[PDB]
């Protein structure tokens, strides 16, 4: 006998324990527990806003940037920040065209432009300019959000590199467990490439997609790797809200 | 003299340079047109060892560090860091008095019937602001840096930096000020004037102006706009613009040049 799918939901309101695994063997045994365990999330949700207050902290979602951020500079990445907005043709070199499945994801601002719904034509762009003044490699990323229509809005790390590299495969790999260990998720696996932790992605990756430089890049989800670590039951605890703060409901 | 470069000049000028070219006073068109010539070589010049500059030394972005620089100095002082969403509802911006009839109602960008791009972040801070309220007798200070969004030194996307206090101990304009003084230095702008300014949404703000140029809108309450948001306490905030900060500080020509974009980095054009 589990919790119902509705316990479930009540559970990870306040809660954030992994309350699918539970079994028990008799209805009245089922909600003995679900009082017990409803209780004692919304007391230690209390108790963990009543910290957050009294001691205050920078925002979860942006030290984990800054952890991560601070990893790639040292590795030679430029940090750049570029526009929410792109165009309809910036999406189309991106052959996000009406056919494709993610068109119908994007949010239109008018009848040429859309929030980015990913990271990738901004830093491509980005990326070519840099090259045009270096006879060196150029490795770049950023941190922003992105938008879905379905989290609708999402934190993405994109990072991209463009020029001579030998063994292009190993140096996104190494990358890539760069971020991860900066993270705080040194354990992961990898399935161009997906990054997964226990079946779940945080990362998708690709080395080399009318002459071109060889070029790599993966993008993170930041409120997928937060939640991972955090052991948050929701992917709505950890990033942007009006309900949620650092992993505790304030309403 | 009293010619000047034209318009024209001033703005191609100020595409490659962070020069103050509107200065110059010149004796005649020749003398003009010579001068232009020689100062967009110099600008040309001095922005590319700027972008090789860059690559050979990668650093955070200039708006990143800005908004960690006053971030880490406010969670000193006891703010909480919070991150809201972008989106925000229509009755959201009537809660502020953004309605049908008002000038900076034009200024939003919908995305469907019911929701916007936040122009200000004031609508979420004030519900999370008054969620925490319930959480503790004492001071609720809180604070976001985010991009918001309006139709127009303006951006269409520019981020702010918004704090607010509910209930601080001690006076709520001296209070107001002194956070204010605590932004400034951590951004590396201690000279700064306060000004009185008329508000259609505050009644009155106390502004932040460097060489005249507003920096940032305060305000205590008013009284109606607590009530609409269900606020009975003395409340104070003030909102910056980081873009217009690290513009002023980094002595950028142009408010184009600091934060997001795909064509300059760190003040610097890349195309
Ligand atoms: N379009 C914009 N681009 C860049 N910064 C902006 C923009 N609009 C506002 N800001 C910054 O946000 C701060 C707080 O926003 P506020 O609502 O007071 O702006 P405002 O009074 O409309 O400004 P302005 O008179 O300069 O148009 C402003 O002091 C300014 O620093
Ligand atoms: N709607 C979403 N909500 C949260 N994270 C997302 C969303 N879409 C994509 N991501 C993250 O972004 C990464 C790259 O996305 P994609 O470009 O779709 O492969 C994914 O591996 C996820 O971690
Ligand atoms: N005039 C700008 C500046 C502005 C001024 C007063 C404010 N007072 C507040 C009170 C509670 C919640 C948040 C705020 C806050 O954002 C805030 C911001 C704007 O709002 O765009
Ligand atoms: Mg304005
Ligand atoms: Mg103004
Ligand atoms: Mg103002």
């Amino acid at each position: 006998v589990k919790y119902t799918d509705a316990q479930i939901q009540r559970l990870r309101e306040y809660g954030n324990g992994t309350y699918e695994q539970k079994v028990f063997e008799d209805l009245a045994s089922r909600d003995a527990a679900f009082s017990k365990e409803m209780s004692v999330a919304s007391t230690d949700n209390e108790k963990k806003i009543k910290g957050m207050i009294a001691n205050p902290s920078r925002h979860g979602l942006t030290q984990l940037m800054n952890d991560i951020a601070d990893a790639l500079v040292a590795e030679g990445f430029i940090e750049v920040r570029t526009p929410i907005f792109i165009s309809k043709d910036a999406l189309a070199r991106m052959t996000i065209t009406e056919d494709k499945p993610l068109f119908k994801q994007v949010f239109w601002i008018d009848e040429k432009r859309a929030l980015r719904p990913m990271l990738a034509p901004n830093l491509y762009s980005v990326m070519r300019d840099l090259r045009d003044h270096t006879d060196g490699p150029v490795k770049i990323f950023e941190m922003g959000s992105c938008f879905r229509k379905e989290l609708e809005e999402f934190t993405m790390l994109s990072l991209c590199d463009m020029g001579p590299r030998g063994d292009a495969t190993e140096v996104l790999k190494n990358y890539i467990s760069v971020v991860m260990k900066a993270a705080g998720l040194p354990d992961y696996d990898l399935v161009t490439i997906d990054v997964e932790i226990n079946g779940q992605e945080v990362c998708s990756a690709a080395v080399g997609p009318d002459v071109h430089e060889p070029t790599s890049g993966a993008g993170f989800g930041l409120e997928r790797l937060l939640t991972i670590r955090e052991k948050y039951s929701t992917v709505k605890k950890g990033g942007a809200s009006i309900s949620y703060l650092n992993g505790a409901k304030i309403n």
